RNA sequence: AAGUGUUUAAGGGCGCAUGGUGGAUGCCUUGGCACUGGGAGCCGAUGAAGGACGUAGGAGGCUGCGAUAAGCCUCGGGG
């Protein structure tokens, strides 16, 4: 849901949160599509694209 | 009285009319076969060729991808 574009104004410990967070949230809608009580599907998935968009920006800040 | 003499179809044959089965024939094609002209002629410890297992909101196969998993970023195209 946030462009990769604002992510570039972000210190690395907080881009860490901000994937942690992420983290936790993917988790939570996991355990909530497994017991049936969610009904939005495409929140898995930009979720998990959260995760790789963080990721990638975090290895793009190291290498350059 | 003597004599003559049609009609049987359990079933079978042949001809026709009507169907079934079967998948030939005709007419085709998201496939191939033989070449022509170019390109590129190597990939691999910066881990190859090729695979295993996984991966989509729902079971599998083919494809794509690899725990960042039908994808992530930047630059162009286009709509
Ligand atoms: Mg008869
Ligand atoms: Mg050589
Ligand atoms: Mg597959
Ligand atoms: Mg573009």
């Amino acid at each position: 849901g946030t462009t990769p574009g604002e992510l570039r104004e972000l210190t690395d410990d907080e881009l860490k949160d901000k994937l942690r967070e992420s983290k936790e949230e993917l988790f939570n809608l996991r355990f909530q599509m497994a017991t049936g009580q969610l009904s939005n599907n495409r929140r898995l998935r930009t979720v998990r694209q959260e995760i790789a968009r963080v990721y990638t920006v975090l290895r793009e800040r190291e290498l350059g």
